[PDB]
């Protein structure tokens, strides 16, 4: 099962316990996220970006998943672009990715979020650890997205990204400062991951084995953070410059990534 | 780890008992004196032992060795045929007292009426190997249990949610209880997550140079079926080998994370 796997046990209770509640009452909250995704390719918006406190740069953790599944939509045969900031567009610049420009809810057939800084109850943005985030937000046009009623997911793991408002009392309950903390903004569909890229790679694993095709196959997770680091994109934890994503070494994310493509694999056959 | 290891019996279970991966792997670590491994699953109707058990007795009896530990196991005689390219201490005339722990990976346990089933409620017909949990509860010597369905030895302790998520699960579960109990999706995995837990806290990986491929296709071969297919595949629990190797390398690369 690709949604459990997602949320392997990394050491952070907080997700776990929420993943538990989460998925008592929506066992199948990745199968959903995955018919909507696969009903709206026509034109596909994703958006990532998650800038950390004192510095504001944008880390390791999204971007690469956000990547992870517009390869995906194009290879489905839709469309797709990117909002996030200045440094993230560098660092996927290698990989040839289309950039959204003065972009509109209404142009586009479904909205993502993965790992995207989401208002929380007093109109402020925060990390994990409380500290105000500082820079222009990414989560309004899903506040638009969802007052016109356009498809949306969200992907987070942390409580405080966007999409996360549907669960809001999980977060509160059972993720440190979750009541300062978390988001407000709602999403049609969540997903929630241990690590958001993982809860991407997972939508893209689940939509492989509902189309046939292992879509996950390609995706080189070790030169994809290598690259993205080395364009200047931090670790969420350590806050440097080290080629890993949530505090985590690449074994780990390379082993996820592998153990889902041969899920899809096994599911195809 | 406790989690990267139905899937609605385990997540119940983990959200009443949290700790169930890392207070067994305490137990484990406390008493590894004298071990008891008890494995094998008969399938009906050939009543043969299956592919998901064996696996994981072998890991966590090597695992017990290299702790400084001995251990012994427990089973039916094709799965002993099957291990014995191990070099594995077979148990003669075992008693509970004689051990500091006595462990069970994927074993049929007796159901409230006293026979076996398996998961889809044909009756196991063969010699049990529950009896010595029993005496052992009764002797107060530590026990653990792993199991993936609810019918299986030590998935007496959360006997309340087999009947309510498993079918047939009033006559199928098991009764008898086990002091610590790891519930997952392929007991094997249950087994291999003591192993890196113990690893964890040990700050060493036993899970070094398990080559998961060689074990299942040496057992396979050995007579060992598929328990789902009931055939002699190189799988267990109906899935391929790659998708347990990968399970095995992720378990491995989240214990180097943590030893580092
Ligand atoms: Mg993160
Ligand atoms: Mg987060
Ligand atoms: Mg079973
Ligand atoms: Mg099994």
């Amino acid at each position: 099962m690709i949604a459990h796997l997602i949320n392997t046990d990394i050491g952070n209770r907080g997700v776990l316990k929420v993943y538990l509640d989460y998925r008592r009452k929506n066992f199948n909250f990745l199968h959903n996220s995955t018919k909507m995704f696969l009903d709206n390719l026509e034109r596909v918006l994703i958006v990532t970006g998650f800038p950390i406190p004192p510095m504001m740069v944008a880390e390791t953790d999204g971007p690469p998943g956000a990547l992870a599944i517009y390869r995906a939509v194009e290879m489905l045969g839709g469309k797709a672009e990117i909002l996030t900031y200045s440094e993230v567009e560098k660092a996927l610049e290698p990989f040839g990715v289309s950039l959204a420009r003065t972009p509109e809810p209404e142009d586009y057939s479904l909205i993502i979020s993965v790992e995207t800084p989401g208002r929380a109850a007093d109109g402020r943005y925060y990390s994990m650890s409380a500290l105000e985030i500082k820079r222009d937000p990414l989560d309004g046009i899903f506040l638009k997205a969802r007052a016109l009623g356009i498809p949306t997911i969200g992907v987070g793991d942390g409580g405080n990204e966007i999409g996360m408002g549907k669960i809001r009392e999980l977060v509160v309950g059972h993720v440190p400062h979750g009541e300062k903390i978390a988001s407000v903004v709602e999403t049609d569909e969540l997903i929630v991951s241990a690590v958001s890229n993982w809860g991407a790679y997972g939508l893209v694993a689940q939509a492989s084995i509902e189309v046939g095709r292992n879509l996950l196959e390609g995706w080189d997770e070790r030169r994809v953070i290598e690259a993205i680091s080395s364009a200047g994109l931090i670790d969420g934890v350590s806050k440097t410059l080290a080629p890993s994503v949530d505090g985590i070494r690449l074994m780990v994310h390379e082993g996820i990534v592998e153990l889902l493509k041969a899920v899809v694999d096994e599911a195809i056959l």
